[PDB]
């Protein structure tokens, strides 16, 4: 009875990892994720230049989830590239590096420089597409032209297996369209569903105030709020992309949640808010709980139930 | 101290009503909603001919919310028109009538016929824009040209103040765009934010099965999942539509949830899932709890804090 998996030519002790953005910004964070019993880790989404990000407060959490508008604070590509090439310990677990350049040219620049480290060290690329392009255009993934563009250019510049981080979708035509676009690109080997549910508003009743400072308090939502959304999107893409892997992200707090993500078709399972709230010790709980569910049901491997959600009739 | 209000030339005992879809399909349903404490009622979205809708099970609810894919079952427009014409007791409360035709033609044909009853009785039209189109093109609200067409055609045929039911948006550019369209139409006096959060999927861990039979288990989400989403949209439309009323829908289980909807800008507050779950008694509780918050803060009127949510700095 085990949680092991081989995929994209790497071996993983278990399906669990942090979500990009959570506990992965500094050397200190990365070293902690690495010492944890997560199956893998992903670095904070970076830009070329170091960024300070938005004014604080900019993240907040509550019993049923979180809201954030961090504005992409990170130490700069050079920092994460050096961490990938010089400091990370691959014998402990695989590394993902998430890039989130503010234009297609910034993304091409970084990936060209990432390629040789990817080849030499085996670091994996997660391209963040649930990012802004020009203001007053939808973020990149809600704009299938822009998305096609970024993917051709990044496939050309990088020329290696990478994966993509998707915002959630809510309409069948969008699922149909976005999957068709993704299927045009043999090198997109994996799809992460989903990024935060965009522009929610949390209001505090005692103070009659929004709880984060940027954007008049509008920010991305994570946690329990988003589980059924995360599952629909995992399962939509798992059904429409028979040749790609789906990574589930969204509202995982328990093994049962991880179990549901996996029945929906998830290969890896990421943890954002719950990790932020609970700290890296969460990873041992998640594993035990999922293993308990598997034992009770007679499952021995993840592949026995992955994608095996049943419909009625 | 009390909660009465005046809008669109009708008096309301309080700002609560059912959401379209819930306890509003048969004559028995509507008679019950009328005998409740709700300030108003809306009828089930209707089509010209009666519909059986989707295979059961087609609705399910859980502690954090609900999922449905009813498929628009209804007794047909003749029935709801006759209810609006001859059966409804307007001395008890205002009535809204929701129409949700499958094409613009079906919708224009309904409204020409409803126009004279509206004149004569004062029934109000809620145009459901959050419906199929589910052929090959996105649904109407997520397709701004189709949205402009239905609005032009309908305001032509109806020629009276009416309102539109909106699905949620998740992007600043879409709020800017959707809002600009609605502002093209002086006859649209109210915007209801929001309809169910489209296409989530609820999987049950024990039986490893989806919970509803149509659309392979995919359906609209209501309840506690959607509250911060319902509040971002109320407030995004509140700020961008200064000449329109905003009606909040989504995630109301308490006086507090209603309070936050109003702080966000809502004038009427709609209850769906919580009503389906607790029954019409919910209105007396919500009234009380909302009056209780007001008293503790020394607010006398909804007008005092409607829309007056604070941002930081
Ligand atoms: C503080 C914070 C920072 C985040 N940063 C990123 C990021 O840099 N890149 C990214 O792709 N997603 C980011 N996310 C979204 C998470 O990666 C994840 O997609 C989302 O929070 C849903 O997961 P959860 O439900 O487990 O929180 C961030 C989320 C939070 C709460
Ligand atoms: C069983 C069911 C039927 C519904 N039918 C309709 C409908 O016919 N027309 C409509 O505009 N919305 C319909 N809705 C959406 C609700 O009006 C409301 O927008 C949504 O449930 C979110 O509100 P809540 O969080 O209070 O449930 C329905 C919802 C449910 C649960
Ligand atoms: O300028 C911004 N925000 C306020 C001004 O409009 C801004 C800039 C870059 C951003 C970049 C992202 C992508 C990184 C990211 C963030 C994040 O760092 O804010 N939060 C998420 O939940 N998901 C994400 O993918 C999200 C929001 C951003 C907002
Ligand atoms: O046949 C349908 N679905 C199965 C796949 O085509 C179908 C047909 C008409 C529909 C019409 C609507 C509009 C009514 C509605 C419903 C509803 O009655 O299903 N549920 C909601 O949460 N919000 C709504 O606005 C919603 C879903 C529909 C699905």
């Amino acid at each position: 009875m085990c949680l092991k998996l081989n995929l994209l030519d790497h071996v993983f002790a278990n399906p669990f990892m942090n979500a990009a953005g959570v506990l992965c910004s500094t050397e200190e964070d990365l070293r902690c994720m690495t010492a944890s019993s997560s199956g893998a880790l992903v670095s904070k989404s970076c830009t070329s230049a170091p960024r300070d990000g938005n004014p604080e407060p900019r993240y907040m959490a509550f019993p049923l989830g979180s809201i954030n508008s961090m504005g992409l604070p990170n130490l700069g590509f050079d920092f994460y590239l050096k961490y990938a090439s010089d400091l990370h310990d691959y014998s402990k677990k695989p590394l993902f590096l998430s890039i989130s350049g503010l234009s297609v040219e910034e993304n091409v620049a970084m990936v060209r420089r990432l390629a040789p480290v990817a080849q030499e060290k085996g670091v994996l690329l997660e391209l963040n597409l649930s990012c802004p392009n020009v203001p007053g255009k939808p973020q990149v993934a809600y704009d299938f032209e822009a998305m096609r563009t970024y993917l051709q250019q990044v496939s050309l510049a990088y020329g290696l297996p990478f994966g993509v981080k998707m915002p959630p979708y809510f309409d069948i035509a969008h699922f149909d369209t976005a999957a068709a676009v993704l299927n045009e690109f043999p090198l997109v080997k994996f799809v992460t569903c989903v990024n935060s549910v965009g522009n929610g508003l949390v209001i505090d009743a005692e103070s009659e105030s929004v709880v984060i400072k940027p954007k008049q308090g509008f920010g991305g939502l994570g946690g329990k709020y988003i589980l059924p959304t995360a599952l629909a999107n995992v399962n939509a893409f798992y059904r429409r992309c028979p040749d790609k892997l789906v990574f589930g992200c969204g509202g995982v707090y328990s093994g049962e949640d991880a179990f549901l993500h996996i029945l929906a078709g998830a290969s890896m399972v990421q943890v954002g808010t719950a990790l932020q709230e609970e700290g890296p010790g969460i990873f041992t709980r998640l594993e035990d709980e999922l293993l308990e569910i598997m034992a009770r049901k007679g499952y021995r491997t993840l592949e026995e139930f992955r994608g095996r959600v049943k419909t009625i009739e």
